[PDB]
């Protein structure tokens, strides 16, 4: 088993170390390790070594990726992969292009994209400004449908690395990622059971007669029985949810109807004027 570390602070800084540390408890469950520090790579917006990270990612059996916490959610440059991942690792969509491609004679797109892969995830910040970034960490797993096996967050952490109880977390969440990868079947969450049944997730979108889980996405209600939240929802939901097949499948044929529709609306002179006139009413302003 082959697990990879991947940590978003500084060099040498305390995500680093919580890294290496889930390194050492993989090891010591017989993995071989492999750390990657992002600082060493160039990886622009999605509008470089973007591709040389995938690949790395796809030969591992398992990931372990320590991020810092940027105004209460994961940095800048982890929302990047996460936006990068969609055209590359979209498990619906590669179930769909190597399918075309066996019957069409196409040409076998890399099998280990459709690979089975655990990741579990930790964020370390230096306040509890922290609601967001463990529902940032299941969007990057979300779009391959990854099993993620922790998912912890460490406020106050800027002193963490003397802080040995809370770096044994980080050995432990090694065995973690470790143990799952030796058998990715019947591997098992570990994590933080959550509000969401399905998700996990404590992050919830609330509107009226709509509390929709901000993780997969399912539509329900949300109750409040004396302080404790518990989410339930319509069973049927499940078709629908963000990081099933079913769902995928929906969402993707929703996007080429749609993007069909504007194609072809992009032909229409109503279109065509509108932006004629956005184009001669002003010029776009940039650095000299
Ligand atoms: C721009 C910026 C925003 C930050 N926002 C938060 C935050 O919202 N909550 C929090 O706990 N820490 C926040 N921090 C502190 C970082 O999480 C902290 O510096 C990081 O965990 C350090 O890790 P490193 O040692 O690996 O680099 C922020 C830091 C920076 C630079």
């Amino acid at each position: 088993m082959k697990i990879l570390g991947i940590s978003g602070g500084m060099r040498n800084g305390s995500n680093d170390g919580m890294c290496i540390e889930a390194l050492m408890g993989a090891k010591e469950m017989g993995a071989e390790v492999e750390f990657i520090q992002l600082q060493n790579l160039h990886i622009e917006h999605c509008t470089d070594d973007f591709d040389w990270l995938l690949d790395k990612m796809l030969d591992a059996d398992g990931i372990v990726f320590s991020t810092p916490i940027f105004e209460k959610g994961a940095t800048g440059l982890f929302h990047t992969i996460t936006d990068r991942f969609g055209p590359r690792m979209d498990r619906g969509n590669n179930i769909i292009g190597t399918k075309i491609a066996e019957e069409t004679g196409g040409t076998a797109p890399d099998p280990r994209i459709l690979k089975d892969k655990v990741i579990s995830f930790m964020s370390v910040g230096g306040s509890d400004w922290v609601t967001r970034t463990q529902c940032d960490a299941g969007m990057l797993a979300l779009t391959p449908m990854w099993k993620v096996i922790d998912n912890e967050v460490f406020p106050w952490a800027l002193s963490i690395l003397v802080e040995d109880e809370r770096v044994a977390r980080a050995h432990q969440i090694g065995r973690n990622i470790a143990e799952a990868a030796k058998d990715i079947e019947h591997a098992q969450y570990q994590g933080d059971a959550g509000v969401c049944p399905h998700c996990h997730s404590r992050n919830f979108h609330l509107q009226d007669g709509k509390a929709i889980c901000c993780l997969c996405g399912l539509e329900g209600e949300i109750h409040n029985e004396g302080g404790k939240y518990s989410f339930t929802f319509p069973a049927e939901q499940l078709e629908h949810a963000h990081d099933t097949l079913s769902g995928k499948f929906i969402h993707g044929n929703d996007i080429k109807e749609n993007t069909g529709k504007k194609i072809a609306n992009m032909q229409t002179e109503k279109y065509k004027a509108r932006q004629a006139a956005y184009r001669a009413f002003i010029t776009a302003t940039v650095p000299e």
